[PDB]
């Protein structure tokens, strides 16, 4: 039976050790954190996720899609809150079928610890990966105090997260040839409780935004009707704009509450706990990271938020991360050696990695921020009825189907320039001739 060590318990470490015990694969898991099935007098993480196709097939395949949809609210559209107005919901698709599901990151990460030991994987807690020495195929490993412990190891995954010790580690035998670009928004976590979600007739079943320009707020809902809110906002104001908002302005809570009072002024009364949960949660930080090589030969490989960090501005982190496991599972249970394997994943999976972290910076603009943009989506509908089968949206491609990120882009982008000339040099939809835009439609979009 071929051996395997992973370091990192989170979403794509679990699922690639579940695929590969359930192979006949000897898995040992390695994860810093406690094991969070252990039932502590501590607070529970409110932290929750937007799953679509993709992290749901992958989870299909795995056999464990039924129990995580069980604790899944179903978010149907798009509630955005612009203050003046009434919200009026913007479906995702014709019916139910086309929905992306809010489920909470823990009880997500509980069921995927449960599915890997029931294949036979052995998971140890309370050890985080230190250093990796190549030559001698030993690794260190220690708990909080930093009592050490050494292994011995065959072939090595890094689903150690966005700061991955493996990656780190490797850039020492290999140049990765890696690029990081900075992202200025920052964000926090915050809370509405079930009570006042219902008192201001807040929707259950969708996903909220209060778009502001250059910051926002997202809500997503919990199956206690609660909400978890993220705001997301410049860390310092830029010098070309030294009034501008930002974290470094809001020195306090009270700070925060008088922001939220004059930019939010629907949201600030939901949010109860503003004050406690602005100073309590820390500020998190945002970046995109490309590398070159995400493999050692036949000795190392990168997965998930490891191999790709990106902005969470298309909801596809997790759902890529699961995508790259299942990929990863089928190259090593079928390859003439471990080498061929992990140099055959990564040459499959970095132009979708690329292609996806592209279109999550594109979509802040989306959803942060015109007369021709509703006469382009207008159109753009029509196509679609017309020619369902090759005018899809490229937020349909990405959020609703498993055609490969790159392809998606590139329809996505025929599409755009398809409406765009379309529209270029006229008032409303009655002077553009329809027949000569689905002339357009099939000869540069072929069918799927
Ligand atoms: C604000 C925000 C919102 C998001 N929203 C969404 C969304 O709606 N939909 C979506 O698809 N994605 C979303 N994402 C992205 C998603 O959270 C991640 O992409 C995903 O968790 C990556 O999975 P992973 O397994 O690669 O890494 P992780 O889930 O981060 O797991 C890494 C694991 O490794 C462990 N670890 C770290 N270092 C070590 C070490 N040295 N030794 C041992 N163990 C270690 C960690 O404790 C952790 O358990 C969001 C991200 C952010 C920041
Ligand atoms: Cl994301």
């Amino acid at each position: 039976a071929r051996q395997v060590t992973i370091i990192g318990a989170g979403l794509a470490g679990t699922l690639v050790a579940r695929l590969l015990a359930r192979n006949g694969w000897q898995v040992n898991l390695f994860e810093r954190r406690p094991d969070p099935r252990i039932e502590t007098g501590a607070r529970g993480r409110s932290i929750n996720l937007a799953l679509a196709e993709r992290g749901a097939h992958a989870l299909r395949l795995a056999g464990l899609e039924r129990e995580v949809l069980a604790e899944a609210v179903m978010m149907r559209g798009r509630m955005v809150h612009v203050p003046g107005t009434p919200p009026n919901l913007q479906p995702y698709g014709r019916d139910d079928s086309e929905v992306i599901w809010s489920i909470n990151r823990d009880r997500l990460n509980r069921i995927l610890l449960d599915g890997a030991e029931a294949a036979g994987a052995s998971i140890h807690f309370n050890l985080g990966l230190d250093s990796v020495d190549f030559a001698r195929q030993r690794l260190t490993l220690s708990n909080v105090s930093g009592e050490r412990l050494e292994k011995r190891f065959h072939l090595l995954i890094g689903a150690d997260g966005c700061n991955s010790a493996v990656r780190q580690a490797m850039a020492s035998v290999v140049d990765l040839g890696e690029h990081l670009e900075t992202q200025p928004h920052g964000y926090k976590e915050l809370q509405i409780t079930p009570e006042a979600s219902a008192q201001f007739n807040l929707e259950p079943n969708a996903l909220h935004i209060w778009p502001h320009g250059d910051y926002m707020c997202i809500a997503l809902p919990n199956l206690d009707r609660s909400f978890t809110v993220t705001l997301f906002l410049h860390h310092q104001s830029p010098a070309a704009q030294p009034a501008s908002p930002s974290f470094a302005q809001l020195v306090d809570g009270h700070a925060a509450r008088r922001f939220f009072q004059r930019q939010f002024p629907d949201l600030s009364p939901m949010l109860d706990s503003l004050e406690q949960d602005f100073e309590h949660h820390p500020t998190g930080k945002l970046a995109t990271l490309r590398l070159t090589t995400w493999h050692v030969g036949g000795q190392a490989v990168l997965l998930g938020d490891a191999a790709h960090p990106m902005v969470p501005f298309h909801g596809q982190g997790m759902n890529c991360a699961l995508e790259d496991a299942v990929a990863l599972a089928e190259h090593l249970q079928s390859a003439a050696d471990n080498a061929s394997a992990l140099a055959a994943f990564t040459a499959q999976r970095q132009p979708d990695a690329l292609a996806i972290q592209a279109m999550a910076l594109e979509n802040y603009v989306e959803m942060s921020s015109s007369p021709t943009y509703l006469l382009e989506r207008e159109l753009g509908q029509i196509m679609a009825q017309r020619q369902p089968t090759r005018f899809i949206p490229r937020y349909s491609m990405v959020t609703f189907s498993r055609l490969p990120y790159a392809q998606a882009m590139a329809r996505g982008q025929i599409q755009e320039q398809l409406l765009k000339f379309a529209v270029a040099n006229h008032s409303d939809l009655t002077s553009i001739n329809l027949d000569a835009v689905e002339h357009e439609v099939t000869r540069c979009l072929p069918p799927l």
